[PDB]
């Protein structure tokens, strides 16, 4: 599992 | 702005 | 499970 | 604005 | 189970 | 099962 | 404006 | 499972 | 504007 | 799994 | 602006 | 802009 994103 | 998350 | 968005 | 969850 | 929105 | 939307 | 989800 | 979207 | 996820 | 994105 | 993540 | 991922 983990995290990210886009900005 | 942004999109993103977290699993 | 987890948690995410878009804004 | 905005859409977004948890589960 | 979970929540979430549009607005 | 999940969540999702359009907006 | 966005489309998405969480399954 | 996972998530995504497009904004 | 982008698209993106977590598998 | 993974991640990824265009933006 | 950005993208990125942690696995 | 860009493009770009973690498997």
């Amino acid at each position: 599992s983990g995290m990210g994103g886009i900005t």
